[PDB]
């Protein structure tokens, strides 16, 4: 009789649709629901669960047939939860204009567009067969498909509910079936044992909100937890200690940073905000408040973008020197420059600020916090600097760089960005280029212009540190999600 399992969790997505859940919590929750065309096989070659090789899932098999689009052979018999069979319809409205990046669809699936390749309409060719395409060249299809874009909703069910309502009753064809929410405290789900991959080694599993991470570390401890998420290095002290528990952490692909309202005066040009960058040590900030756990990327650059990650890649530039002499440059005139930060919302946001404002104040910057409050939406025009996260959602370079800071993109249209247009015209290519030596150097050329232009300064990537029962082998994956296929074994 399967065990039950209980993770202690810091909070529930909005939603649990596919895309409209996106969040720190939901992917944990979405991946045991759903199943994508294209799996991501984080243990693949004995890989400590951050491996980027991308496998088939719900298509048998798949070719590319050029430059655009993609033939999907799909797994023939395979149901959802409802009982309905899975094809080429449900893939073709999953990533359809009706659903996913229409006009219409994006008023109840935002981010539709946004997590979205330039897609054309896919074409529906057999009941199992079916061709996912778009409008311009693009050999990332594959990497999308296999990335938090990927799940496979059932057609007419999710159109006789809509995306908010789908929400709320998930259907999917995934190891374990939505049973209830309450929101903002659990969300239980049951062993789908029509599941077409290996059957579901847990009953149920629940994820429990827990608030204080000394409550969810007091519950692992007495027996009410069998994994607590959202602890910190600081946190792995106490539970290490016990002989049955153990910490289990991770580098994630996510990036902590700090960037600027380039609309204001003193950030339309880059001088000051390379002053900013310059006067950073961090190093510094990484052993005084993440125990020497979190990394600094060496540039706009990580291991999972595959073929386009740089290894040689010189680190970030921290010089005190070449910041004063930028301050002088700019004109600064002694102003006091704030920075917006929602408390601790991304984890150590207030003490990394507090010491960087040190770090500021050697070079001669005076830049003070503006702690908003939960709940409040501070306005563009009251913004200098803000503090920020990007999920480096893909297993490629594509994602954040050309994502969020190219064109057309937030950081240049919303936060006036004057990109070069080498930039602009570069991230047009690497959208378009099949991997090799003209896209990895078009991306060296893009982090010379970032690390030049400073649009934002990365400051770290963070490290996530779960803690589980030794009686419960699971291990954590390098993407905020939880992975259970293969991966979840009871002693």
């Amino acid at each position: 009789d399967r065990r039950a399992l209980r993770i202690g969790v810091n909070g529930l997505p909005p939603s649990l649709e596919p895309i409209n859940g996106i969040s720190n919590t939901g992917p944990r929750i979405i991946n045991q629901i759903f199943d994508a065309l294209i799996r991501r096989d984080y243990f693949a070659d004995g890989a400590k669960g951050n491996n980027i090789k991308l496998v088939p899932a719900l298509a048998e098999s798949f070719e590319r047939i050029d430059d655009k689009s993609i033939r999907f052979k799909l797994r023939q018999g395979v149901k959802f939860h409802n009982g309905a069979e899975m094809t080429a319809e449900d893939v073709a409205f999953t990533f359809s204009s009706e659903r996913l990046w229409g006009d219409e669809a994006i008023k109840t699936v935002p981010n539709g567009r946004n997590y979205s390749p330039n897609w054309d309409e896919p074409v529906v060719e057999d009941k199992y067969t079916v061709v996912l395409r778009t409008k311009t060249p693009s050999y990332l299809i594959e990497k999308y498909l296999g990335s938090w874009l990927g799940p496979i909703v059932p057609k007419e069910y999710y159109k006789s509910l809509g995306a908010v309502a789908f929400g709320n009753k998930p259907i999917g064809t995934g190891p374990y079936k939505f049973r209830e929410l309450v929101a903002n405290d659990h969300v239980t789900l049951e062993a789908n044992d029509g599941y077409w991959g290996d059957k579901p080694t847990a009953s149920t599993i629940t994820y429990q909100v827990v608030a204080e991470p000394a409550t969810r570390v007091a519950g692992l401890i007495s027996g009410e937890y069998d994994i607590i998420t959202t602890l910190t290095p600081d946190d792995m002290a106490l539970v290490d200690g016990y002989s049955d528990l153990e910490t289990r952490g991770t580098l994630i692909e996510n990036l902590h940073m700090f960037t600027f309202n380039m609309n204001q005066p003193i950030f339309q040009n880059k001088t000051l905000r390379r002053a900013l960058a310059l006067a950073v040590n961090r190093p510094l900030i990484v052993e005084a408040l993440w125990k020497n756990k979190a990394s600094i990327p060496n540039g706009f650059n990580f291991p999972h973008y595959g073929a386009t990650y740089d290894p040689k890649r010189k680190p970030m530039e921290f010089n005190l020197k070449e910041a004063k002499r930028l301050v002088k440059e700019s004109g600064y005139d002694g102003t006091p420059i704030t920075y917006h930060t929602m408390g601790n919302y991304y984890a150590n946001a207030v003490p990394a600020l507090m010491m960087m404002i040190e770090m500021w104040k050697a070079a001669g910057i005076t830049v003070v916090p503006k702690i908003f409050a939960p709940g409040t939406t501070p306005k563009d025009s009251d913004i200098l600097i803000r503090n920020w996260s990007n999920g480096q959602w893909l297993t490629d370079g594509l994602t954040t760089m050309v994502s969020e800071f190219g064109p057309g993109r937030q950081v240049q249209k919303r936060w006036g960005w004057k990109a070069p247009a080498e930039f602009n015209n570069l991230c047009d290519q690497v959208a378009q280029l099949k991997d090799g030596e003209e896209r990895s150097a078009a991306f060296n050329r893009l982090r010379d212009i970032f690390e030049d232009e400073a649009p934002a300064v990365l400051m770290y990537q963070p490290y996530d540190v779960y803690a589980a029962r030794k009686d419960v082998q699971w291990s954590p994956v390098s993407f905020e999600t939880m992975e259970f296929r293969g991966n979840l074994n009871f002693k």
